[PDB]
């Protein structure tokens, strides 16, 4: 049986549920793929430039998270979809020996949406995560605000037509959205009396973290305010990547039914 290698790159990567869920599809999808993949967690020095390691470990693929989605769109040789657009890339496939990077955190965020009754968004972060979202929601015709800390990152944002603030706006929005980068969000994100703000007049609080609730959910969730982890979407931009690794053969509809099952 032909064997292909798959992974995830990230630091911390210990959390990471990718394997178990991509493991699962592998095993089932052997089938129709006519190889078997194994996918591994692969834990990078923070200065690690990445294809280096993807072409040693002899990789036919590979997710990226934390915090080297933006190291990704840089080391890649070609970039494809809507990756383009995000300045971020959490899907990497060696195609034709060309290391090409795609992004599915914007459609999985997306999909993992169960209402699409929202007008405007804060995004709280800067990094890989936060390009994405921010690029899939203006997609979507929402307005977007992006809070950080600091002017370096802006221009993406900026350009993406998103508000940029340093210092929380002073306004409702329909999901406030915990993108904080380099980061497990354990901490609140914010001002405890100001997130409750947001809270209180907001529709849905999405937190991107997955396996925990974090204190950012626990808030929301003690206010009544409808809140998300970060499972679901995880679930489909895992799935959208599974869709790749097979060359476009598995459709993502069917990964998502088996690692959804898994998880
Ligand atoms: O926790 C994980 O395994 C992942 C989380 C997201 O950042 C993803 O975009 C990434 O591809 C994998």
């Amino acid at each position: 049986m032909k064997l292909k290698s798959f992974g995830v790159f990230g630091n911390p990567i210990k959390h990471s549920k990718s394997p178990l869920i991509h493991n699962a599809c592998f095993l089932t999808f052997q089938k129709e793929l006519r190889f078997l993949g194994h996918y591994h967690p692969i834990l990078l020095p923070l200065e690690s430039h990445i294809k280096s390691e993807f072409l040693h470990l002899g990789l036919s693929g590979a997710n990226v998270t934390l915090p080297f989605k933006e190291r990704a769109f840089q080391v890649c040789d070609k970039i494809k979809g809507i990756a383009l657009e995000c300045g971020a890339v959490n899907t990497l496939v060696l195609e034709n020996d060309e290391l090409v990077g795609y992004n599915t955190d914007a459609l999985g965020f997306y999909l993992s949406l169960k209402q699409k009754n929202y007008q405007n968004a804060l995004i709280l972060g800067a990094g890989g995560s936060a390009k994405a979202l921010a690029c899939e929601l203006k997609k979507q015709g929402l307005q977007v605000s992006v809070l950080n800390r600091s002017s370096r990152g802006l221009d993406f944002f900026q350009r993406l037509g998103c508000d940029c603030f340093m210092e929380p706006p002073k306004s409702a929005f329909d999901l406030i959205i915990n993108a904080t980068s380099a980061s497990l969000h354990n901490e609140l994100p914010l001002n405890k009396e100001v997130l409750k703000g947001y809270f209180k007049e907001g529709k849905l609080a999405y937190d991107l973290a997955y396996g925990f609730l974090t204190p950012f959910l626990s808030l929301a969730k003690e206010l009544k305010t409808p809140f998300q982890d970060g499972k679901d979407m995880l679930i489909y931009a895992a799935a959208l990547s599974f869709e790749k690794f097979s060359a476009s053969q598995i459709p993502y509809s069917k990964a998502f039914e088996v690692m959804r099952s898994v998880f």
